């Protein structure tokens, strides 16, 4: 083979597009798109043919400077590229015009212009604008847009495109139109249009410094207008945060957010017209689970922060994607951490990175955050680009500190405003701030660029020495990145290591927290006036995206878990104790399986560790959010990073043993806490207020729901009574948990029907119910999936429905990885079926295959057979074919 684009090959276009004037005329069975491109010849032109991207368009006519061009003689069109022969391309400013027909009403791939229920909506990132009209569809082609939309007024009373609405007009035959002018130069991936019978809430915002009045609108279909308020509040918070932290003010008189039901991704930052998966915009406390609130906060914030990091400064080319995505995720993380004031925001992000992203980075799909090549750029909207990218963007803040970070960021945003940029431009701006901080104009960040170009997760390991006579402590540090298919030689990175030192006798800090800068393969950091042997607190806040090998004893880790100040180090110390136990018991079960032993031993869980868990849980003044992290074992996708040829049944046995060891000691504690937390966790303050969320209270419910799961799996005496009462709670997080945990009881199908009836009248709540069933720990899960298919999912093409039914189930370690391969077969069937109408979502459904080469060799073969069968399917999409060829080491 397919067509591969390479980062090194970037060259500017020989053409310029200065203005785009669109007329989009929507009818029931066709949409007519007329477009005039005011174009010119660039200084790079060498007399080449004029080639436009245009995919699946039906040409009515195309013209240059008022004369229609003729197919064969002056142009060719192959359904992908329109080529105008150079002998017919003007040598100076010219107008290119075209009229094409498209069909949003049958566009089930949700790229370009499409119909979502009764809403017409676009999605153009990355390369979708070419599915609407002809363009040089790449992000360095920046232009100004004048867009007119017309439609039946009864069906489509609300018409939106980017920018100021400059005219509204009636049209004979029951139609109407609206015209928009977007004064900000933009690439075409930021174009959007919406038409629908939309309802809204609105507010007026006044910017902090320029005192500009901004009208804020949030839109949904009529049925769900009551679910729009939290999004509007989140938008106001986002605007204030960008003003307060970054000095950045919104730059149009109006900002619209729109929820649609059918959306391939979370949302999209189209200028002045952000469009969202409804599941990331709409919520209400009676019809959404708790996690919806942080999700909406994240996604609204993310899309708002793109207004500068992506829109006002955009991308030279798609290889720079992390420049807007890593940076915008980092901005949203700062925002969400400040808004929630919990440990959950940061720890949740780290947990996702160290599971999903670390898995990706050790898989055949491993790439640097700035990739070197692609076929379908939609396959590179990855956790690597977004989440490792965000950690790389966060490390600049750790290295520079807040003052100089803000200085460097403002250099970047000012210098590149209204223009494209590259990752090097960001590093240059940060380097200017670095020279200031170090008071050294010879200092540079050249080594830092390796975070953009080098793939793989570094491993950072430690050795310690304490001289009690000298009161001198040394931390010897080593870094190593495993060679991979991107680099045979790996180089040392600039790794910032935020550290403290804890006195094990009293739990107190012994030094001012300090950031060590490891730039060599190894280094020794010495500390004087250390009065007693400390326990080091390493990588506070998770200060670099690495595998941490602390070389601490479990006794030392327990002391950090109890007494350290840093939430991440406490949680990581607990994680490391669990991992040591998991690897040991896994090996014991594995040997017993392989050697067909009739009897054998298992290493018990450390009793002092269990005591420490009890100590933390029983502390009435300790944080409920943190507590939920310590009672759960690490995620399977984290564990797999530390085991080769992983047998998933052996791992399931391992985790069950460990959980039962701890529960045998702590179940009475868990039950007492589950009961004692009820009053505050389930208090109804703010239940009618969609402008305020108590994130601490939410973490109390999370803790209760985590404990209830543990007690239910343990068959704690009479816990079904608590489950049934829990099913009567007003909070969906609780009553959906009651379904999950009832899987271990004969009441499961009673609660299945009860909660279905509570969910079925709200589209998003029903999707949450589907996820709850899909992830239920049921021995009959395969028959339950068939029931969902036949009774609820049916023929839906809504990505939220399909993903809800199948993805949670793929994380069922015992069932999805059944040694028959039946789970691999089931999901591959869904992938192949979905690829015939939505290649992006089909490729998303491939997620469970990413770890194929980490499993035992029998499961490797079963997964490879299904992947190779998918690759043989006629008319497989480029998206899915690229993904599977790369994943199977063919590309
Ligand atoms: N520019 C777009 C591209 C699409 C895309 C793809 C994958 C993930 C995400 C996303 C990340 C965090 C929160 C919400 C959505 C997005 C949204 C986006 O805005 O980055
Ligand atoms: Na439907
Ligand atoms: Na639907
Ligand atoms: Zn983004």
């Amino acid at each position: 083979e397919p067509k591969i684009h390479y980062r090194k090959d970037y060259k500017p276009s020989g053409f310029i597009i200065n203005n785009v004037t669109l007329n989009i005329n929507i009818h029931d069975n066709e949409t007519i798109v007329r477009s005039v491109l005011d174009m010119d010849i660039s200084k790079h032109n060498v007399g080449e043919d004029l080639v436009f991207d245009g995919v699946g368009l039906k040409i009515n006519e195309i013209s240059i400077n008022n004369k229609k061009l003729v197919e064969g003689e002056e142009y060719t069109y192959d359904n992908e590229f329109l080529t105008i022969f150079s002998k017919f391309v003007p040598k100076s400013k010219f107008a290119f015009s075209s009229e094409v027909i498209i069909h949003p009403e049958t566009n089930y791939a949700l790229t370009g212009l499409y119909k979502s229920k009764n809403i017409i909506v676009s999605q153009c990132e990355a390369t979708g604008f070419r599915r609407i009209t002809f363009f040089i569809d790449r992000p360095d082609m920046m232009a100004k847009y004048d867009v007119t939309v017309t439609a039946d007024k009864e069906k489509y009373p609300v018409l939106l495109s980017n920018g100021d609405k400059v005219n509204e007009f009636e049209i004979p035959g029951g139609r109407h139109g609206a015209r928009f002018n977007d004064p900000h130069l933009k690439p075409c991936y930021l174009f959007a249009v919406v038409a629908g019978d939309l309802k809204h809430l609105s507010a007026t915002y006044i910017t902090k410094y320029t005192k500009k009045k901004v009208e804020l609108y949030v839109f949904s279909e009529e049925k769900y207008v009551s679910k729009l308020q939290w999004a509007l509040e989140c938008l106001k918070k986002s605007m204030a945060f960008d003003e307060d932290y970054f000095g950045l003010e919104y730059d149009l008189s109006r900002l619209n957010l729109v929820a649609v039901s059918d959306f391939n991704v979370g949302a999209m930052e189209n200028k002045g017209l952000n469009i969202f998966n409804a599941n990331s915009l709409l919520a209400s406390k009676k019809n959404s689970i708790d996690f919806s609130y942080a999700r909406i906060l994240t996604v609204v914030g993310h899309e708002y922060f793109h207004n500068y990091t992506g829109n006002r400064v955009t991308l030279r080319d798609w290889f720079q994607l992390t420049l807007k995505e890593g940076l915008t995720v980092h901005r949203e993380n700062l925002f969400s951490e400040e808004m929630t004031k919990t440990v959950t925001t940061r720890l949740s992000h780290v947990d996702l990175l160290r599971s999903v992203q670390f898995l990706e980075d050790s898989s055949p799909l491993s790439h640097p955050i700035r990739p070197e090549s692609y076929v379908s750029m939609e396959n590179f909207y990855t956790t690597t680009v977004y989440d490792k990218g965000s950690e790389v963007m966060r490390m600049y803040l750790t290295i520079l500190g807040e003052e100089y970070y803000k200085k460097g960021f403002d250099i970047y945003i000012k210098k590149n405003d209204g223009n494209t940029a590259t990752c090097e431009d960001f590093n240059y701006a940060m380097e200017q701030a670095y020279k200031m901080k170090k008071a050294d104009n010879s200092a540079n960040l050249n080594q830092y660029l390796l975070w953009f170009s080098q793939s793989g997760t570094p491993h950072v390991s430690f050795k310690y020495n304490y001289d009690a006579e000298k009161k001198q402590y040394s931390i010897h540090v080593n870094q190593y990145t495993k060679p991979d298919e991107n680099q045979k030689e790996k180089k040392p990175l600039f790794i910032p290591i935020s550290v403290g030192l804890i006195n094990p006798e009293n739990g107190k800090e012994m030094i001012s927290q300090t950031t060590l800068e490891l730039t060599k393969e190894s280094d020794t950091f010495v500390f004087n006036n250390i009065a007693v042997k400390p326990i080091p607190s390493l990588f506070r806040g998770f200060s670099a995206p690495v595998y941490i090998e602390d070389n601490l004893t479990d006794e030392e880790r327990i002391l950090l878990l109890k007494y350290d100040s840093d939430a991440f180090v406490r949680y990581n110390s607990c994680t490391n104790i669990y991992m040591k136990q998991i690897l040991m018991n896994y090996n014991e079960f594995l040997k017993a399986k392989n050697e067909k032993l009739e009897s054998f031993n298992l290493t018990p869980v450390n009793a002092q560790f269990i005591d420490a868990i009890k100590y933390l849980l029983e502390d009435p003044h300790a944080d409920a959010g943190f507590k939920s992290y310590i009672v759960s074992l690490p995620q399977d996708r984290y564990i797999i990073n530390f085991v080769s040829n992983l047998d998933t049944d052996v791992l399931a046995d391992t985790k069950e043993y460990i959980y039962k060891q701890i529960g045998d000691k702590l179940n009475d504690v868990y039950y007492k806490m589950f009961k004692s937390l009820e009053a505050k966790a389930d208090d109804l303050t703010y239940f009618n207020d969609e402008s305020h969320v108590d994130f601490d209270q939410m973490n109390m419910r999370t803790l209760r729901n985590t404990l209830l799961s543990l007690l239910s799996k343990a068959q704690y005496p009479n816990i079904l009574n608590e489950i049934i009462e829990h099913s009567k709670s007003p909070y969906p997080s609780n009553w959906l948990t009651s379904l999950s945990v009832s899987a271990y009881f004969d009441k499961y199908f009673e609660l299945y029907d009860k909660t279905y009836k509570l969910s079925k009248d709200d589209e998003l709540l029903l999707q949450e119910w589907l996820k709850t069933v899909s992830r239920s720990d049921r021995k009959d899960i395969y028959e339950i999936l068939k029931k969902l298919e036949n009774e609820v999912l049916k023929d839906s093409k809504n990505p939220n429905d399909i993903r809800a039914v199948y993805l949670p189930f793929t994380n069922n370690l015992r069932r999805f990885h059944d040694i028959s391969g039946k789970g691999y077969k089931l999901i591959a069937e869904v992938i192949t079926k979905t690829d015939k109408f939505n290649p992006m979502v089909a490729t998303q459904l491939c997620e469970p295959f990413k770890l194929w080469n980490k499993l035992d060799t029998k499961r490797q073969e079963l997964m490879l057979n299904e992947m190779n069968t998918m690759l043989q399917e006629p008319n497989i999409s480029n998206n899915l074919k690229e993904y599977l060829l790369r994943l199977t080491n063919k590309l």
